């Protein structure tokens, strides 16, 4: 009856160090709706970060986007917090440039 | 090709803090064309399209009664089913609800749908024909006897057949620059190391539009690879990879394939230097 | 343009 989230961290854009672009955490396949995500720069909260609409796919599954604006430099590591219900302790995932 | 035009409705339970939740987006396609939420203070039918905020206020309100009562039945329905499976009145359920319609190539009704939901389980739906429903458990049963009653099933095939394919050739016809476009993936293919013999390539194709779009990994001729599910850009377009793990030396012995509506040929990549 | 028909309720 409930079902654990699918996390991705992405960038909008392919990231160069100096050009604004933007970050992406799109979690889907989860149930129920009632779902934590927030964008860490650094190990600390992005307080700008701005969400979509609870949408659900074909077999009545959630998704969601979170985004913000960002700049990208060799110094600052990005990542995505995520707390769901069926996640017994939150699942940090991080930005890799390759993914 | 065809084109579609999706309703989706959630009301999930939030008890003793007050009303339950209600978010009633709209799609046309793969893009976004009005907006609802029980939480904000506007109360209204947003707009998030930038072709449909040029219609007049009797149109705005007309959604926005509509949406309210659409919210309003879904109170009764979120509390009779609470109550109908002996739960207790603590918990948090969700009630889910779609329906839309497809047009085909000359922009004429090929196929209409309209589902139920009910913690993530099918509840109740309109078969193909639009004529009878699926009831799947004994709640449903019952759903379905008072349902064939009421003539519910021939109101909405009256609703979906007429005023959908309508509107939608309505919208279409508006958004000739946005609705009516198709994009082409941009693809470059990549290289890792997983080991010290082996080697992972990856097949990435960017900025697509609509959403669907195939990619299948060939040994020169055999199809076998992970994929992961389409995300989207945050603007309107989508992104997609998929990725196999070859064996080291091997590398120009594997082929990529891309299908999609904007590409009139399809694309093969192979790994170059 | 949303349902604009009648509007009935689950029951059982």
């Amino acid at each position: 009856i409930q079902r654990t989230p699918k996390i991705q961290v992405y960038s909008r854009h392919p990231a160069e160090n100096g050009k604004s672009n933007f970050l992406n955490c799109y979690v889907s396949g989860f149930h129920p709706s009632d779902i934590e995500v927030d964008l860490l720069k650094n190990g600390e909260r992005i307080e700008k970060v701005e969400h979509s609409d609870l949408s659900f796919s074909k077999d009545w599954s959630f998704y969601l986007l979170y985004y913000t604006e960002f700049t990208p430099t060799e110094k600052d590591e990005y990542a995505c917090r995520v707390n769901h219900v069926t996640l017994s302790q939150p699942k940090i995932v991080k930005w890799d440039r390759d993914m």
